[PDB]
């Protein structure tokens, strides 16, 4: 019966019985076409969707602005509240706001996905701190992830907001004119200041919703359905209602009710309201502990402590304090410190007040120290802490920030009246167990002993038996977890024992001086310093100079129009998958009964009903879209819902019913599958290794595994198809790299020749690899969809289903036998390589990685062999570095433990193998490593290595409990495809009478600025500014059998394709630019019309000569090589696990650099690309082959907390290539290695001072999880382990 | 090409000298429209010799195409059209032309 | 470079779908460009003879 | 099945144009008035001249 109103953009938004399940994130952009706010993760941890709600207090007569992330609020929540979004704050066509345009012009912006999400966050602390601090402006961005730019070029835009050769010139930025902001609107605050009382009902046929304004109504709310919940700020039940399956017919929401939101200063401590958020509640603790002394601002410090970890700054203005209480989350970060502090919860019901404390059967949900399902949380009350009471708490995740903790705690310890005596002891633990826990017993049998380590020793094995985790726990890292508990007891024991060294210096002991440094936090400050090239060349021509993105601004602005971003056609319908839900087993049934009857569902689709075009063959072997009788991974593809709308699809989905049969065997491991007829084998030798066996000093033998990665594009697969009715045209618009495959397995599906079925691609929001094999699948059954029902239908996969369904990269398993002298250099290298394909075959990344295996390192005697493996996982996909980035870890990795045998540094070792200013490869071919060994000195020079090396193993000799880590590794990245024919490239190149010029070719723009460079090939080769040039994007009706546009020589190859074009022109327009030199281009093209000169033209470049006879061994594969160095420094906490990346140094040999900002940033995402891939980026999988996906199992990539604080880069000082530039988007990933061994080197430092000679075989990637059980200690070998056939384990 | 179908059926005289100067069926070659995105600087579609002008355009658009096919055609005279398309790819020929 | 046009057949022309069909495409794109819509524009028989 | 012009589907928010023409064949404009046009249902712009 009620109506919904509020406003984005300054426009009125009225909505007539709504339908309360609408989310904003959707509502936005197909309801609104405000297409800028983006679509990342759906959980909202991505920051992608984010947007400003503004609320108008009429009490205090303010208007308070905050961030929030559109997915997880639903629009009913919004009655009166203002959205502003990316379109909103400016655009092209009217002002570009100073937010937008510095993230623009900072070159902040590659793929341009993540920037709205940027530019948001970015806006809204400026409306809330006009003159900030960096430190402001970073903790804002903690919430916004981005796969490409690494971070570095927006916290530069971000520092010009705040009073504190470039690539971007600063002082041409507007000034940030506060005046002119967008105005609050005004009917707003006439609706907020007339308070009606009346709560609004919003319904449908599946659920109610009722918005009370009064805590009179709501109170009746809450009793008339006690199971209703009271949705806050919707980030606990949000995501359950979208992977979890729950669904609540009844739904309360209140609204800003004045006895919900209180905040008292009592006099025995504060009570805050449950519906204050997160954000508030740490903005008032913030302020009362410099307002009131320490020993009572004990409690305040521990939840400030916390809070500023927690999630991102969105989820903490969306997220309430009361929600954080009955949420009672296993991983909690604020339960178990409220636990330990004798906190009070303040109970309203209908019936009248209650007053029940925190304790451990609340937070376990006992129902007699719960609520009674008719009454609310309205405040908690936390008290002052006493003299001589202290409490601290303690968390790990997987990074610092933005994590969901794997094992956290709070504990508080009172002695009173000034002794050494405890006489109240309360500790608890989070994400244990199914919820936070205390250890009660433990406390109990403690009370009245002293501090000190006898008694601590005890506490531990007393603690360990209480709180218990069987080894088949949920989470995994049992192990891990068991040994957090008890470092997080000693480091308890030590900061307390040090507040009363600081207040009672007699009675009790100075701590131990090797000690200290387990009390510091790691915690960053972020420092950037580039050096590139910048006489002779006209200042017309572009090469060589930092020029934007063309697409940068509309990045910016939101304008950018990616694929999901196109306006929804006319009857278009939405697919979506049901996947595997078994890693091998037998499809016995599948129930379409009851999904075909359900609303809106036109068609679903098994392997039955494709017949014949369910096959499409990739050149090895043919491969199946839709399952047919039997599974081979989860996520498979098995049944196709098509219905009218997404939401209906996927409830179709979930309605198929699959019954399995699993199969034997269910292989998952590497060495499970060489179990298992015959085998494609690869090899490469140089010289004869078996005679170097025998006159070396020593043989070493090892090995090492290597996980996978997801390439997490912010784009996720999304793809539209439409018919054109007639002649069965078709035309797909995906999101890819490959649009001729696309075109090819769509007509090969279709059955029709290429020439109906055209690909279109205009902007792709990063790839890596991950967007061709598999999302040619998914658009042949989309095509095929749309061609039997005559309609156009859209694609558009999740972030958990694109996970599930897209591969990755290939995991690996080098082992190798090493022959050398006790002078470190290595003769004879036996090495064998092992990829974890996946379900199906992947010998172009083996091929690629013996070939690049060497690195820069050369080997006299080498015998390098190399398999694929089938195992019952998704089939993973070639990466950035195809192969590079794992053939040269496990010879890093095997240069490293030959080191350890030798005594000397890896430094030392990996210079004396180098190679010479001129060598042979293993292929027999020649390079000129004179720039090889200029970028090692250089980057030793520019870094101050040796001064940093000798203060590192002062700062471990000191240290017991925090060790640091040097580490510097070189990179020789051969660039090269299989034939000249894959380096193949075409372009199309037209001329106006107006003198404007429209260009196209066949690379696709991912991020890598491809278009950018081909404007920048056009304005040098025909004389004419880049604003006279235009390019649309690619299509296979405009230049046809183009190459992938995947690896470093897209833009290389393009780009000759493009000069050849524009030469072509040029020629044709000789006689007239003779005769008129001084004329403009407009009239030369005019005259040429006159004249019947053919202003069109097209572009060929037939590609570099490549060959390889991979059974001699030997050929010519690769046109050019990057050379380059890195080192990184890394200090590690030893108890904990943390790590944090201090600085790195990076110096590559790029040449003549076409576009040195863009190329700049290719190097820094690539090599945060990779630090992730070595550090923090894990995949947890089941015994049953089931992907991990929530709870501290969820994937993270690289924040900007995981950013070195100090980055320095440097171009190296530069000819058959395109104006003597190199491709280099591949490279950095490898240098990302140099902080995996700076964790190496740092936990050698441990082990060396404690005495653990012995095989220190560190996988990756090197996360806390394996970082702490490395650094052995007493409190190692304490924990109570489990023998290995009895728990079905968690994970690996 | 820069001709507009406007029933004097050009489209299909074009594809006649398509499968002429070829050697193919219509039904392997396929026309979807006219558009400025390319053809550029078209003349005006009207009168007696839009199909001739723009036949005699296709026309030398496929004679390019056909030459630089010579060597691929005279080598495997039996083998279709295409094989010959894939060799022309393999041996890095441009299988695009402007006429 | 901006602006692309495309045809796919026309219904007959006979000579009237030229100047006067540029001043309606010329006015019907400038509204486009205004409001940030599409903007379609078809005349009845007589409008059209008109 | 041939789509003509027209036939095209029609696109996501799209509006339609329509003229006012002269009806006399030599005169002086003297006023305009858009008033009780501007205002009625579904009428998002009236351009003239200026
Ligand atoms: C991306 C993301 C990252 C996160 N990271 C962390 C982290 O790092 N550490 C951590 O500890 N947590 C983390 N969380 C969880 C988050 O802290 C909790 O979900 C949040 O605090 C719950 O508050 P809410 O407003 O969303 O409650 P809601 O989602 O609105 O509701 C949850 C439950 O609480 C009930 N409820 C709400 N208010 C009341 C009230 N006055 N009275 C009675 N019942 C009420 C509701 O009925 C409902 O049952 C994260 C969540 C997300 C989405
Ligand atoms: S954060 Fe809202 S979509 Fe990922
Ligand atoms: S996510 Fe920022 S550009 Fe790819």
């Amino acid at each position: 019966a009620s109506e919904l109103l509020f406003y984005v953009n300054g426009r009125k938004v009225i909505e007539k019985n709504v339908d309360p399940e609408t989310m904003l994130l959707p509502y936005l952009r197909k309801k609104l076409r405000l297409t800028g706010t983006k679509y990342g993760c759906g959980g909202g941890g991505c920051g992608a969707c984010t947007v400003m709600i503004s609320r108008y207090n009429p009490i205090t007569k303010r208007i308070r602005h905050h961030p929030a992330n559109a997915c997880l609020i639903p629009i009913c929540s919004l009655y009166g509240a203002a959205v502003t979004t990316v379109e909103g704050i400016g655009s092209t066509h009217t002002r570009i706001h100073p937010v937008q345009e510095r993230i623009a012009k900072c070159h902040g912006t590659q793929c341009g996905f993540c920037t709205p999400g940027m530019v948001m966050s970015i806006y809204t602390l400026l409306r809330n701190h006009p003159e900030p601090t960096l430190d402001q402006l970073t903790d804002a961005l903690g919430g916004n992830l981005c796969r490409c730019t690494g971070y570095r070029p927006i916290i530069d835009a971000c520092k010009t907001f705040c009073k504190t050769p470039k690539l971007f010139a600063e002082e041409e930025f507007l000034p940030l004119d506060p005046t002119q902001e967008l105005i609050f609107p005004p009917e707003l605050m006439i609706m907020a200041e007339k308070q009606s009382q009346r709560t609004r009902v919003f319904g449908s046929e599946r659920m109610m919703w009722f918005s009370p304004v009064t805590l009179k109504e709501l109170l009746e709310f809450k009793f008339k359905y006690p199971q209703a919940p009271v949705i806050m700020g919707n980030t606990s039940v949000g995501p359950e209602v979208k992977f979890k399956g729950v669904f609540h017919p009844v739904i309360i929401s209140p609204d800003r009710i004045e006895e919900l939101s209180v905040v008292n200063h009592a006099y025995n401590g504060l009570t805050l309201g449950a519906g204050l958020s997160l954000a508030q509640v740490k903005d008032i603790l913030a302020d009362v502990v410099q307002k009131l002394p320490e020993e009572k601002t004990q409690m305040y410090h521990a939840l400030l402590k916390h809070l500023g970890t927690l999630a991102g700054s969105q989820i903490r203005n969306m997220a309430s304090l009361g929600g954080h209480i009955i949420s009672r989350h296993p991983d909690s970060d604020l339960n178990p410190i409220l636990a330990v502090g004798n906190c009070t919860l303040n109970l309203l019901s209908k019936e009248g007040k209650r007053q029940i404390p925190l304790n451990e059967q609340f937070l376990s949900k006992c129902p007699n120290a719960d609520l009674k399902p008719q009454e609310i949380l309205v405040s908690v009350n936390i008290p002052y802490s006493r003299k001589w009471e202290f409490v601290s708490a303690f968390r790990q995740a997987q990074r610092q920030e933005n994590a969901l903790a794997i094992v956290n705690s709070g504990m508080r310890v009172f002695f009173g009246e000034g002794d050494g005596i405890i006489r109240e002891l309360c500790i608890s633990y989070g994400g244990v167990g199914p919820a936070t826990i205390c250890a009660k017993n433990s406390c109990q049998k403690l009370i009245g002993r002293h501090w000190n380590e006898q008694m601590l020793d005890i506490a531990c094995r007393l603690i360990l038996n209480e709180v218990s985790l069987l080894g088949s726990a949920p989470g995994g890292k049992v192990e891990f977890k068991r040994t957090l508990i008890i470092s997080f007891l000693f480091k308890f024991y030590l900061e307390v024992s040090q507040i009363l060294k600081k207040m009672d210096p007699v009675h009790y002991p100075s701590l131990a001086d090797k000690y200290e440094s387990a009390l510091e936090d790691l915690h960053s400050h972020h420092c950037s310093t580039l050096k590139y090239q910048n006489p002779k060349q006209h200042p017309e021509d572009p090469i060589g100079h930092p020029i934007m993105h063309l697409s940068g601004v509309k990045h910016a602005t939101g304008e950018a129009i990616y694929c999901d971003d196109m306006p929804l056609v006319d009857q278009e319908l939405f697919l979506t998958f049901v996947t595997s839900s078994r890693a091998h087993a037998k499809i016995v049934s599948i129930d379409l009964s009851e999904a075909l009857s359900m609303p809106g569902v036109v068609d679903i689709m098994t392997a039955e009903h494709l017949s014949d075009v369910n096959s499409f063959c990739f050149f090895t072997e043919a491969e199946k879209f839709l399952a047919t009788d039997k599974v081979f991974c989860v996520g498979q593809l098995v049944c196709a819902v098509l219905a009218d709308s997404e939401v209906q699809a996927k409830r179709a989905a979930k309605r198929v019913k699959i019954v399995y049969q699993d199969l034997e065997p269910l292989i998952l491991t590497i060495e499970e599958s060489i179990q298992h007829s015959f085998k494609p084998e690869r090899k490469l030798e140089y010289g004869n290794v078996d005679e170097a066996f025998k006159v070396v000093d020593q043989i070493l033998e090892g090995e090492i595994h290597m996980g996978g990665q997801e390439h997490f594009y912010m784009e996720t697969q999304s793809m539209l198809v439409v018919p054109k009715g007639e002649d069965q045209e078709m035309d797909v618009y995906v999101s890819t790299q490959f649009p001729k495959y696309i075109q090819d397995i769509v007509a090969s599906t279709l059955k029709l020749p290429a020439n109906k079925v055209m690909c279109h691609v205009r902007r792709v929001g990063g790839a890596f690899g991950g967007k061709v094999l598999k999302t040619g699948i998914i658009a042949a059954v989309t095509a095929f969809a749309a061609n039997k029902h005559g309609r156009a239908v859209r694609c558009v996969l999740e972030r958990g289903e694109d996970m599930l369904i897209t591969g990755g990269r290939h995991p690996y398993l080098g082992k190798y036998k090493a022959g050398f002298m006790n002078d470190g250099r290595i003769l004879a290298l036996d090495m064998e390589h092992y990829s974890n394909a996946g379900a199906s075959l992947s010998l172009f990344v083996i091929e690629m990685g013996l070939l690049k295996m060497d690195n820069a390192y050369k080997f006299p005697n080498l015998r390098c062999r190399g398999w694929a493996c089938r195992t019952n996982l998704p089939s993973n996909t070639a990466f950035r570095g195809f192969g590079f980035p794992q053939a040269a870890l496990i010879t890093e990795s095997c240069i490293t433990e030959v080191a350890a045998k030798c005594g000397l540094s890896p430094e030392k070792v990996r210079i004396i193998n180098m190679y010479k200013e001129i060598d042979q490869t293993p292929y027999k071919q020649e390079i000129n490593a004179k720039n090889l060994i200029q970028c090692w000195r250089e980057c030793m020079a520019m870094s101050s290595y040796s001064l940093r090396k000798v203060a590192v193993e002062k700062f471990n000799a000191e240290n017991y409990w925090k060790k640091k880590g040097l580490a510097m590794v070189p990179l020789k990245f051969p660039v090269g495809l299989g034939s000249r024919a894959a380096g193949q490239a075409a372009a199309l190149v037209h001329i106006y009478l107006d003198g404007s010029v429209l260009v196209t070719h066949g690379g696709i723009e991912m991020g890598q600025g491809v278009h950018t460079k081909m404007i920048q090939v056009v304005s040098r080769e025909l004389r004419m500014p880049m604003s006279n040039v235009h390019l649309r994007g690619t299509s296979t009706e405009t230049v046809p059998n183009a190459n992938i546009s995947g690896g470093s020589v897209v833009a290389d190859l393009n780009g000759l394709a493009v000069k050849d074009a524009c030469q072509t022109l040029l020629k044709r327009l000789e006689p007239i630019i003779s005769k008129n030199p001084k004329g403009t281009w407009k009239d030369w093209a005019q005259t040429a019309f006159d004249e019947s000169i053919n202003l069109s033209a097209v572009g060929y470049f037939r590609g570099y000569e490549s060959d390889m006879n991979w059974e001699k061994g030997e050929g010519q594969p690769f046109e050019y090589f990057v050379y380059g160095a890195a080192c990184s420094e890394v200090e590690i906490d030893c108890l904990t696990g943390d790590h944090k990346n201090i600085r790195t140094d990076i110096v590559m040999d790029v040449g003549c650099s076409i576009n040195p900002a863009i190329d700049i940033g290719q190097i820094e995402g690539a090599f945060i690309q990779g630090m992730g891939l070595y550090t923090i980026e894990e995949l947890n999988y089941s015994p049953q082959g089931i992907l991990h996906t929530r709870g501290p199992d969820q994937y993270k990539i690289p924040a900007i907390c995981d950013m070195p604080t100090e980055l320095h880069i440097a171009l190296l000082p530069p000819s058959n290539t395109l104006y003597s530039s190199k491709g280099l988007r591949e490279s950095g990933v490898f240098l990302g290695c140099s902080v995996f061994f700076a964790i190496h080197d740092a936990v050698s430092a441990a082990r060396q001072e404690r005495g653990l000679h012995g095989p220190l075989t560190l996988n990756s990637p090197l996360t806390p999880e394996k970082i702490r059980m490395a650094c052995e200690d007493k409190f190692t070998k304490m924990i109570p382990r489990d023998e290995p056939g009895s728990y079905v384990p968690w994970n690996v």
